[PDB]
């Protein structure tokens, strides 16, 4: 069998009524699927644990994360080899701790609401990656690490330190955050992961065999940033934020890297530093997104491919051909670049 | 008055005999503090909220931090402005759950261990930054960004394409985190923050008026890998572990930085550039530690300086004077940077 545990917030007030409507229709399907469980309340926050035959617990649990009474779903267990139920009698026993007032649940039920919060604040400084894991049914602490192929993604923000020369604090953090959050978007629908922000670097991997997907994504990420110019007010410094992008190729190493009591699930190899080196040259190439050869060839899709330059750093002498691709949003972008040389008078005045 | 909530691990098994000895004698001493609050026992966590003045809750919590009974003290919630208390009738009731057996106080026990267990994969993934600032009675994620001096450090492995290419992966993750847990231990202790791991790379800070710290934070990492790479097993690829550091000064920002489900509590500034891009030239200036003439200067203590170069990269076409300092440990270390050169023969055959 298997087993969920998973907590969320109220997306709103909910009456006396509405949650033992909850309780009353999840008990009611959960006996005609024979899973069992617990669904508990306190203070606006929900815990539920759900156990029974995996597909129809993943049925029960896709309605779950559609239903607009709770929102911040966030599973903390999940167990797919469960022999034992641990709920047995109680198809969807609701427990309500807010009208609890006995006695040792009061210390208790403080406890609760506390660990929660500390947990959400918690979850606002971790990786997605880390979560996704979690849901799969797998502990990250017990991933071994693995040589894998995968596409390496960096970007960052053109002519950042002007930003930061002449903005306010707030609004230097404002933009690189607002740029962080469309990468990170596109990245993650498009089947990627961010992995790490450097200063206003984005470090990110897609699989790989996605070379494809890494593309698109960055070509989608280009595109929202041009609606992201083109729709700021007047004066505002996000209509001059430009970024650029390069991607590599090549077997990196995958897992838990960092001190005793501080990792990252993460990837190490040459082809971050590969993409890098290729995103510093961006500017120098008049090019907003460069890639390797081998993203090139890795592709399988009929992208309009130009020929950049053929050269090389290292550390291994060996040359590397750089390709973008020629479209209208890339040569837009491009000129970006230039732009970007002379943005301190217009970010003087904001 | 003071309001802390904190959990932690048995260090041991614990008896029924020492678990209400625990709870006589703490009960006992909060008495005679006017401290009230509750300890729960469950499966071997300790879950503890104690609340009174200020100056008793910080001599109480002092004594629990040193008490081997148990382990991984985490303080999830400090508050320093409570008005009124929440468990008044209670110098320090003592509730097991262990022995519980009440009816709906089953699922919420299942409950509060899974959301423990969890909460304790995510301390793992979490910088120490954030529990300091909780533990200090702050919400992290309120804290606005601010301009502040630091004195950024940035560090890696010599020759660390070398360790990848040679070694198995497990092998190559065993050496980056035990190079991440020398530096972040001695950084931590020297009152530096470790901020940030990429690829092999350490990034920390420490405060504007902090450079002789950060100097002898980096001697001290230099030294300790000298006995970690003296101390190893032969042929152990530890043997030729060596590192190059670089120190930086100026006016960054520190705050909340990331995408809107992703941040890190991190700094950005220029200082971070110069200090990772002078790192870089350890190598070329026969250095293992190289930094500016800004943290020389700002430096109180009679350091043996050397003046190695004037030189430049950027950005703001100027150019910075780089220093070192001249003694036996830099000396060997800066060796070791030769040494790094050609230790593929050796890690081939680990
Ligand atoms: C907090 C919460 C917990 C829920 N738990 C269950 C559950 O355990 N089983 C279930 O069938 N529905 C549960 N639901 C309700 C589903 O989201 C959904 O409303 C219902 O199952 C779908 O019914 P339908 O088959 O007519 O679409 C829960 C809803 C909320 C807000
Ligand atoms: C889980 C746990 C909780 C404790 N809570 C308290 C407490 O609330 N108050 C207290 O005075 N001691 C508490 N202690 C015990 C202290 O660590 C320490 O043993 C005792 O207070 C010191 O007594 P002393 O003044 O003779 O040194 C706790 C110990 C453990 C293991």
């Amino acid at each position: 069998m298997k087993r969920l545990t998973y907590i969320s917030k109220f997306s709103r007030p909910l009456s006396g009524d509405e949650i033992e409507a909850i309780g009353r229709i999840s008990s009611q399907k959960n006996q005609q699927a024979n899973v069992t469980g617990v669904l508990l309340c306190l203070d606006g926050i929900f815990f539920q644990i759900l156990e029974g035959e995996a597909e129809k617990i993943d049925r029960i649990y896709e309605r779950i994360l559609a239903d607009e009474r709770h929102t911040d779903i966030l599973c903390l267990k999940s167990e797919v080899e469960v022999q034992e139920r641990m709920f047995p009698d109680w198809s969807m026993q609701t427990i309500n701790l807010d009208e609890n007032t006995d006695f040792l649940i009061r210390p208790i039920k403080v406890l609760l609401q506390t660990l929660t919060e500390s947990h959400r604040i918690l979850e606002k400084y971790t990786q997605p990656s880390i979560f996704k894991i979690i849901s799969q049914g797998t502990n990250p602490l017990n991933i071994r690490p693995k040589a894998v192929e995968k596409i390496v993604f960096f970007s960052d923000i053109v002519s950042f330190s002007t930003f930061a020369e002449k903005l306010p604090v707030e609004e230097v953090v404002s933009v690189v955050n607002s740029y962080f959050s469309v990468c990170t978007a596109i990245i993650t629908r498009q089947g990627g992961e961010v992995t790490k922000f450097i200063g206003d670097c984005v470090m990110a991997y897609f699989d790989g065999d996605c070379a494809d997907q890494a593309i698109q994504a960055s070509l989608d990420i280009l595109m929202e940033l041009e609606i992201l110019r083109n729709s700021a007010p007047e004066g505002s410094p996000l209509r001059v934020l430009y970024s650029g992008i390069g991607l590599a190729k090549g077997k990196v190493i995958e897992g838990n890297i960092g001190s005793e009591l501080k990792r990252d699930y993460t990837i190490l190899g040459d082809a971050v530093n590969v993409a890098a080196r290729l995103e510093a040259l961006t500017r120098q190439l008049s090019q907003a997104l460069v890639f390797s050869s081998e993203v090139k060839n890795s592709a399988t899709k009929s992208w309009n491919f130009i020929w950049l330059t053929d050269s090389e750093l290292k550390g291994k002498s060996e040359s590397i051909d750089i390709y973008s691709i020629d479209n209208e949003m890339t040569r837009k972008s491009s000129g970006g670049l230039e732009i970007a040389r002379n943005i301190g008078h217009y970010l003087e005045r904001v």
